[PDB]
């Protein structure tokens, strides 16, 4: 065991090994704060979550262990992965925090936007990178589920890394179909995202932001139109059919007319990302195939991910039954070879 030592941080106790140095808060990630540091042993910036009260409850305890599960298995040049794991407990008996070491990022996608002047060839490369981590997650039947700009993380080359994938204003990004849960859905929900995520980059405004669910469907119609028949089959709630059938109708737009003066390619893809029905919506490995990414596709560097298993996800169990998986894989951690 390393030393640790202690220190306070806007009102929270952080206890880190003392290779990890000068702790300097960065704001709220997923279910706790993020801190700044500097890795002595490898002379790095790294980021370090501390797990806001980890093992309180059964969600609390099935979520932290499905966190550490989903970021040990993740190892991708496009996706956050786990340098580090680590707690001050030296037991099972006294072990109630959990603090996640990863690589520290540049800004947000959100933050670069209303800095620097994207160009195509700037939006080629960041929704490239999206693509080539959502091929690699989703092949191993993982979902983002919230796709964003504020867990797009990118540095000042450009490199991008998907943050908070697995784990679930954000409607304004969803896709239609888990919004409303209104036909099955598949990874392809992340597709969705991307597409506003893409309009976004390419326009400098938010494709549809909505005011609530109704207003946000509403503003997604007007430009992909009202389902027809065909897609109308397809959905199980009577309630949400009732709803579409009662809208007054859309005629789909030509998406030409609507993102003028963009890359006839990117306009094309966008067309092919923002179609309501799931079973037809591009997926990632398709998406990566588009000409409009011609100039960085490399089919034999697009790698998919080892099997991963969440079986997990369908077990009901007690807080201290999930608070010790926890702790085998904290106790289990190789880290990557530097
Ligand atoms: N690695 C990061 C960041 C970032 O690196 C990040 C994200 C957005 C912006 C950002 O820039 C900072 C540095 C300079 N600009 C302001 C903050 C870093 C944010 N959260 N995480 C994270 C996720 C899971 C974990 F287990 C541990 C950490």
């Amino acid at each position: 065991r390393p030393t640790f030592y202690r220190q306070e941080l806007n009102k929270t106790i952080w206890e880190v090994p003392e290779r990890y140095q000068n702790l300097s808060p960065v704001g709220s990630g997923a279910y706790g704060s993020v801190c700044a540091a500097f890795d002595t042993k490898t002379g790095l910036r790294v980021a370090v979550k501390k797990l806001s009260r980890p093992f309180q409850s059964i969600i609390h305890a099935k979520r932290t262990y499905r966190e550490l599960r989903l970021l040990k298995h993740m190892k991708h040049e496009n996706v956050i992965g786990l340098l580090d794991v680590f707690t001050p407990a030296r037991s099972l008996e006294e072990f109630n925090d959990v603090y996640l070491v990863t690589h520290l990022m540049g800004a947000d996608l959100n933050n670069i936007v209303k800095c620097q002047k994207l160009t195509d060839d700037h939006v080629q490369f960041l929704i490239y990178q999206i693509l080539r981590g959502l091929k690699y997650i989703h092949s191993a039947d993982i979902i983002h589920r919230d796709l964003k700009p504020s867990n797009l993380a990118v540095n000042e080359d450009c490199e991008l890394k998907i943050l908070d994938f697995g784990l679930a204003a954000t409607r304004w990004y969803r896709a239609p179909e888990i919004m409303l849960n209104w036909m099955h859905y598949n990874q392809t929900v992340d597709i969705w995202s991307v597409g506003c995520i893409m309009a976004e980059l390419l326009t400098g405004r938010t494709l549809f932001p909505g005011t609530d669910h109704i207003d946000q469907l509403k503003l997604i119609l007007r430009l992909v139109g009202t389902p027809g028949a065909e897609l109308l089959k397809k959905i199980s709630s009577e309630s949400a059919r009732n709803y579409i059938q009662s809208l007054t109708q859309m005629p789909k737009m030509n998406f030409a007319n609507v993102f003028i003066g963009a890359n006839p390619l990117a306009v094309d893809l966008l067309e092919k990302m923002l179609v309501l029905d799931s079973d037809k919506r591009i997926t990632a490995a398709q998406a990566l195939a588009h000409a409009y990414f011609a100039q960085y596709h490399d089919p034999d560097d697009e790698p998919v991910a080892d099997p991963y298993d969440q079986s997990f996800e369908s077990r009901d169990l007690l807080i201290d039954e999930w608070k010790s998986l926890t702790y085998d894989e904290v106790i289990s951690f190789v880290p990557p070879p530097l």
